[PDB]
């Protein structure tokens, strides 16, 4: 059991293990498109003294954090141990090697989407975004008098084939991702893959349509088996006008009973309707997980709430360093210190605070985050909050 | 169709309409217990020129708001129009009379639980608390090393018959309600009713048991039909130690597959487990609705986040007044002004901000709340936040 | 295996066999109420050379047929063979004895409700009424502008406890039953039983309520398990105004999603709504079965459509006689003849024609009814039609 | 928002709107086959000042009405408003233009199949045929001794590939459609489309088979997911012998549990079985909707029951004219008059009477049809009845 970077000859073995580990696997032709996002030493395989029994890699990503600040981000992905090689510390060995490489390459954070919710905490990954599914029973939905864009004259929203308005979608998404914490740069090859899955497959998914606003779009398709359900795969709006306009159009799908979307806890949609209850939360789950690789770099890089006044504390991350943390005018200075710690937490907890989706108060109540001063707890809660709500870009 | 206060002779007609309007109706014997909470002119009936075709009333309640401040609260309840008398403006007439009386009596707020989510917005009621159902698959649940009270020696939690530890339950709840926004004083007659429903009914609910900590308790029962599901009817914990200890005991119900609880969005339970995903959100809904009766009284009465610095604005409530609002050192002065408004909202929106469960940002995005300054929006978000998360006491 | 009339000592054995044969069995106390409707030689038992292994009986009923004509009707009921004594010709022996007795007593027809739909055809019983279940999704239901009783002023319909308006229910039902083919006289002891089942049972059915119009009523209850479904057990309306008024009240049960009713194919309810499709047919089944005991007596007793002009034919019933049938001015003369038959059918088929629920055309297409003249077929179709649609009174 | 006849350049925009409005849409290649049935000014589009946001059209159809009389019929179809352009009166504008054109072209009736049951009443369309789904549990089904074609010697019914017996299917259907009210001429291009859908699709429907009698056929296929269910897509029989023979063959599909068919209320199948209950009604819905364009032309064109004697009345259609209606010897003369009206109804109601599927009595009970003489009501019921039961040809 040797741990190496793959050679050209290893990739057939890697695509076999992928096909057997992931039910959603998109085949080797399209794996080669995502493979353009893997840098030269971004991948490790385990061979059995010989076929591939383990693999892991990272993609080069750009993640927007609070303050509209963009971080080079190592996107962990394609992680699989053969079912013949479980309980052998293969994941621990592969994750340790990729973390060494990601850290030495100068990435301040790593990120992933978890197959199960109990694997990645022990490697310093913390859930950092929250997925909300809203199912609207659109037959009862009426917009509130206060809702934008419900007047006379022509609608600003168009029904279009996605594949004929690539540039407009790209330009809107680019604006959205630079502006929203959790935003990822979507490279050309992922726009290739998104629009390939927009077309109907024989005995697969149905044709995807788009609703296009100057400042927003929604891609949607009728569900395979439930023909009265429309699944919004993606809705990016840069302005409230665009969000409302697009949802007026979705509520206008008169042959559907229900519209479903994976969105975020702070989606305003419920407040657009006379009956907020018509936007039911059907499903909730962790989205993006963050491992903070360099604590001072990550803490210094993001913006903090201007509302909370200047304050200083000593943060200890477990086997991750101790820092004099000073926050004021929405910036942080984070410096080495050996002063007594006032707040302690494992690396994963910091991940979960970092994009503003979890409150330090909530993690303190669970004793994931220890302090004896509850004034500092209120101050952390306020400081680490994002004025713009954290959202989830795309799964990788 | 006359609108009067009921006389002794009207109450049979009112209990008939109740039996036909509410499936959960607990019968006349026990309606007489809740009736002790209705003050002398707290009820209106509509007679048909004659039987009761409409009724509404309010109970005298005490509601904890941010800053551990307790408000006299008119609890709207027992609202019903006969199915023979729909679309007759009977609800509008009854709600208008009770609002006159509640306002003239000197109640700063009114509150209710909604049968549907689209009735009460137009009367100035806004959803002010959020119910989260968590279903734990307790077979996979392991507590995190960081979780409190997982050491050697005896457990501090006891399994008990609820009916033999009334005083301890009362004393813990009393501590909980004074300390948590959304807290209600539970009077003796509701403790009578809670413990009556704790016993097994023939072809009804199963025996309720209690888990009792010095600083917390949980009442739970196995579900009627799903014999592998335990339903936590109520869990009140004053300290994190008590919350964790009680959940260790619930995860210890080894004959159950699943533990379900109606709790709040900031419940730390997920963070107590190695796999946060094991506490799935099965259900979300509006809890307590608030109508702010007197805007200056309510705004002045509650505490504000000490983190945000002093600031002034002009708030207009639609057909509800305009005020110079000044917030600093966690207090507010709210005075009459005719200065140009900087922030406008309907009365219901203020209800939804008032306990901290909804962010002004989120309601602005839906245009339920209008301003042109986004600095003020951030400042409102921060000011109206509760350091202690808002919870839901009991349905009425 | 002897076939006798029961003695007082046989009735315990009969109530045991009833308890084991019928899941709906209402116990011996209430069996004694129905037993008042059994005449002195109306019952047969089979003993095993000794316990009761077979029973059958008939109740004295009054059945309204087309022309508002009321027939003494032998209501077959309480038919059961022990599971230990199947495939022994016990049903054939019991049915043959009761038919002898019913015929010699001077009953023109016998009637029953069938447990299965393939037992009773071979004994000359034909399905004579049709049960339609309509489920209304009442959340979408709006009454058509043309619908009666949708103006200003007070509703003529009252919500009441059934048990306090017995006389009004009795008087309306009495008007309904005299006026509608399929109508049965409901004796005092069945009004006793109907109102006993109107009250809530522990771990049984919920409280029944009534909607009372001067010319109509509806008894309804929320379903045991589906708390958003209201089950109309019975709706008797003498005038269209009453039918519409009562359905406006049912659509007004705002806490229900769905209203369900067992009614008849010609129920006007769909035509009262802007969307006829909202009254979905969830279920259809045979109601009352008729065996014509005396062909000339039954054919002469009922009224015929005045529209079709005078005509004569020769009807043969298989092992039931041949008759010169002459119909004109809505009356029939039916006399013995040996003239060549023009129309042949088994006794059961005549049962199915007799109340107007099945068309001779439809039974001819299946060759249940043979003729060579299709002019006569059109003439039978028209003659045997009821101007008032055939309905189902109550199960026995 | 301009309302024009489409040009060649509009049809891509129309096929896009079709793909997004109809889940069953059969793609542009096959839309071009149906397009042969659209006459030169049979289509209208709405452009947004520019893409297609609305469309409607009519196909040239031939509809058999009572008396085996065939009417030129404008078949409304391909009606869609963009979800971006709802609540804009676009359907009202398009329906008004097509009605002008259909009326000026000299069509006596228009017809459609409704997506929802509450859209088309207000445009004068009334439900005119009824769809019954029968599901037979064929494991219990035995044919009655009276059923045709159950003797010795060879079966007259053959199992065949549909695609090899096109001419026989065409010739039987042509006989069926000329003979049955609701019958439509099926043109060559719809026979092309029917047989294309007869073949197995990858991850779609299974191979269709045919049962072929000299005077009848059935096309059937096993259901995609329920492999014990056979779905009869279509069964056309000209003689009772053919109907019975074909159903003996269907009951002979020994590897199926259940046979399902969309048929009509008067299908004799139940009466072919010893247990009529084995043919359960699983589903009921409106089929063909009729708008009577010219009242005197339509009323004069169809045959009336010869049974009812000559009579005269004055019919008023709401904003549709008043007529002296005289019916005798199965013909009607319908002439302009200003004499006082004896019977009033909206245009849609006449639609529903016209093919005999709804009784004037039933529509009177709902007050959709007003008269003060109930003798005339009985006379209308009888006159407008079809001796041959009304059936549904094919959806368009
Ligand atoms: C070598 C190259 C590296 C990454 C990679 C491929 S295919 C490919 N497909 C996807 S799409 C599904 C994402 C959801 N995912 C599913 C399981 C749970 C986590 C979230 N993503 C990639 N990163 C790659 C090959
Ligand atoms: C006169 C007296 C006034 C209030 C009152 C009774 S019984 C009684 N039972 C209850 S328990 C169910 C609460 C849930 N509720 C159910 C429907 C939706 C709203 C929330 N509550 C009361 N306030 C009273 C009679
Ligand atoms: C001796 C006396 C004779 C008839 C009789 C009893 S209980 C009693 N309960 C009923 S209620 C259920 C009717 C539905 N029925 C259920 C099975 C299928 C047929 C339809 N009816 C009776 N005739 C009697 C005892
Ligand atoms: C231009 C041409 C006009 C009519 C037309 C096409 S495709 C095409 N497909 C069909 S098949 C489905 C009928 C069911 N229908 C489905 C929705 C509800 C109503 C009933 N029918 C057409 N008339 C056309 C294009």
């Amino acid at each position: 059991v040797t741990l190496c970077s793959p050679t050209e000859d290893d990739w057939p073995g890697m695509f076999l293990l992928a096909a057997a580990s992931f039910t959603d696997f998109i085949g080797p032709e399209s794996a080669t498109a995502w493979r353009t996002l893997v840098p030269t030493d971004g991948a490790v395989v385990v061979r059995d003294g010989s076929e591939v029994v383990g693999m892991a890699l990272y993609m080069d990503l750009r993640l927007t954090v609070p303050g509209e600040v963009v971080l080079p981000t190592a996107g962990l992905s394609f992680v699989a141990v053969a079912p013949t090689h479980r309980r052998r510390g293969l994941l621990r060995a592969m994750c340790a090697e990729l973390h060494r490489r990601i850290a030495d390459s100068g990435y301040p954070v790593a990120a992933l989407h978890a197959s199960e919710g109990g694997i990645y905490g022990r490697f310093g990954y913390g859930p950092a975004t929250t997925l909300h599914e809203l199912t609207v029973d659109r037959r009862f939905a009426r917009f509130h008098a206060d809702a934008p864009g419900g007047g006379l004259g022509g609608s600003s929203v168009r029904l279009v084939r996605p594949t004929e308005h690539r540039g407009e979608f790209e330009a809107i998404y680019e604006r959205w991702r630079q502006q929203v914490p959790g935003g990822l740069l979507r490279p050309q090859v992922l726009w290739d893959e998104l629009l390939a899955e927009a077309k109907a497959a024989p005995g697969g998914d149905r044709e995807s349509f788009a609703l296009l606003h100057p400042d927003g779009y929604a891609l949607y398709r009728v569900d395979r088996t439930d023909l009265k359900l429309a699944r919004v795969s993606e809705l990016r709006a840069v302005t409230a006008d665009a969000h409302c306009a697009l949802w007026r159009a979705l509520i206008g799908l008169d042959s559907m009973e229900r519209i479903s979307i994976i969105t975020h806890p702070q989606d305003p949609l419920p407040h657009l309707l006379t009956d907020t209850r018509l936007a039911r939360t059907t499903w909730r789950q962790d989205g993006l997980w963050l491992r903070i690789m360099n604590v001072p770099a990550a803490l210094e890089a993001r913006g903090y709430a201007h509302e909370v006044g200047e304050f200083s504390t000593v943060l200890e991350v477990s086997d991750g360093g101790r820092f004099a943390l000073k926050i004021g005018d929405g910036r942080a200075r984070c410096t080495p210190t050996d002063a007594a710690a006032e707040i302690e937490m494992d690396r994963d907890v910091l991940g979960s605070l970092y994009l503003g989706a979890h409150r330090a108060s909530t993690l303190a109540a669970a004793n994931r985050l220890r302090t004896k001063d509850s004034q500092l707890l209120r101050r952390l809660d306020a400081a680490f909050a994002s004025d713009v709500p954290v959202q989830t870009a795309f799964e990788f």
